[PDB]
């Protein structure tokens, strides 16, 4: 099913206008970047190693993260996404243009940083791009190039999007939780009350979750929820590429 | 007056794109190095406008050339902007940019960096859009004339504020000429009005393609005395010393000054 997933279609649907229009601050893109930026600016999420779970073809979710972790592992289930990443990490031709997201991240963080430096830094600190399957109790396998356990995890729009129901969502969460050291941090972004989205020829089933469900799922996996918030999807961002109602952002800490 | 006939003649070889490349592309156009001159200039303008002490309806940019960066912070504070230059080829380059033509020089790195410094979370596309909207006219100017815009000028006079970057010292064969050109533009500004003046220190030449232009070297002391003689109180006068890495053979500039002055 994910076997028909078109990276460029997905990027077009979610990271080009209107949803990728970062000029309005009331949009979902600026909201997400702000969540991430505010969270790292507290100083409490730090360490040497970080893993991004189910990164798809996207990088925005590490823009703020990358100044606090010197070893970054990105991951996805699909080769075609791994290679779309690689195209961007290696500044190859036909890479997706993330420059506006980098620019807005610089603007939000407020340190005077130029966006080319931020990209440079992200590209430098991402050492590897590995396969992953969160449906496995060892999402990475055993012969894993990745430093384990990790100091922090980031995951945006993966678990709900690869899980037919709540229970599989819970298990997938337990599975990635093993990659993270005790005391470590999980940064989790996702769709609320969504049941499908499109990516070219692919129509993906999603489990609709509520904020309450996400919270309880986090507790039951062994986390303290340091923060959990919601963005309600305005009407002009309801575009026929999915049925998302809102987006959640969770900051959680392993006990 | 002979001196200014030489200036006019010399400018007839002025090539915008060469001038842009020399001064507003890398390494001088490198906005990543905060210790660079581009950021220093944007910071001077941002910090001055962020006091709120400089505001009004009308602003005039004196000797804009083919450049736009010097209005990026200002345009949030003035609803009517006049841009000006001696050369048609520069005025046309402005035209291209006003029309959002591809093939126009790209000021997006400057617009972004200005957005970054001002700290209001503005995106650069909106900044540019606002600038294009607030620029109400692009006019011939000659600062050596007692009426630099001419007699029945379109321009709303007197203006609430003037900006001038790298003009007066670049078109004046000597200090006395510099002084008079200053007095001339000062007639365009209302009393109580503000002048933001950026310029080269101790430079005697720069290159604009074919053209190698003679300019009067001035010091900070000279700039300050001239402002005083023209009837200004100096609120701020800052100096940037050009690092060796930015001394590239496009001019013999030693530093840059930023002056904020208010007309008595
Ligand atoms: N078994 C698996 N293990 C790990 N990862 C897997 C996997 N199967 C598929 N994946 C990957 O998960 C990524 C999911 S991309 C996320 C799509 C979520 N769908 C949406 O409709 C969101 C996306 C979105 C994004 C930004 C702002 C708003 C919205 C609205 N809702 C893809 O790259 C797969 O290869
Ligand atoms: N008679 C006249 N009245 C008014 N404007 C006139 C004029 N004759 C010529 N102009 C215009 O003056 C402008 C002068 S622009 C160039 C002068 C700059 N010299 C420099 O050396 C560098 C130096 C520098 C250094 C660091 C960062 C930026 C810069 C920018 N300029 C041109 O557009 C003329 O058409």
């Amino acid at each position: 099913a994910y076997q028909r997933f078109e990276p460029r279609a997905y990027l077009r649907n979610n990271y080009a206008p209107p949803r990728g229009d970062l000029c309005n601050p009331n949009g979902v893109g600026p909201w997400k970047l702000r969540c991430l930026a505010q969270t790292f600016a507290t100083g409490e999420v730090s360490g040497r190693t970080l893993i991004d779970i189910g990164s798809g073809p996207t990088v925005y979710q590490l823009l703020s993260a990358c100044s606090h972790f010197e070893d970054i592992t990105m991951t996805d289930f699909l080769e075609v996404n791994r290679q779309e990443l690689g195209r961007w990490l290696q500044e190859e031709p036909g890479a997706f243009n993330w420059s506006m997201y980098s620019q807005h991240a610089c603007l939000i963080e407020g340190k005077g940083e130029c966006w080319q430096d931020k990209e440079r830094q992200l590209r430098a600190r991402v050492k590897r791009v590995l396969p992953i399957d969160v449906h496995q109790p060892q999402p990475l396998g055993a012969g894993s190039p990745a430093p384990l356990p990790a100091d922090a995890l980031v995951s945006a729009f993966c678990l709900e999007a690869v899980s037919p129901d709540l229970a599989s969502f819970q298990r997938a969460l337990d599975h990635i939780t093993t990659l993270l050291r005790p005391g470590g941090h999980l940064l989790l972004i996702g769709a609320l009350e969504e049941s499908w989205y499109l990516a070219g020829e692919a129509r993906l089933t999603v489990v609709p979750v509520s904020e309450e469900e996400v919270r309880e799922a986090l507790v039951r996996s062994g986390y303290k929820v340091r923060d959990l918030r919601t963005y309600i999807m305005p009407a002009h961002l309801q575009t026929g590429v999915d049925d998302v109602k809102g987006v959640f952002f969770a900051w959680a800490q392993k006990v």
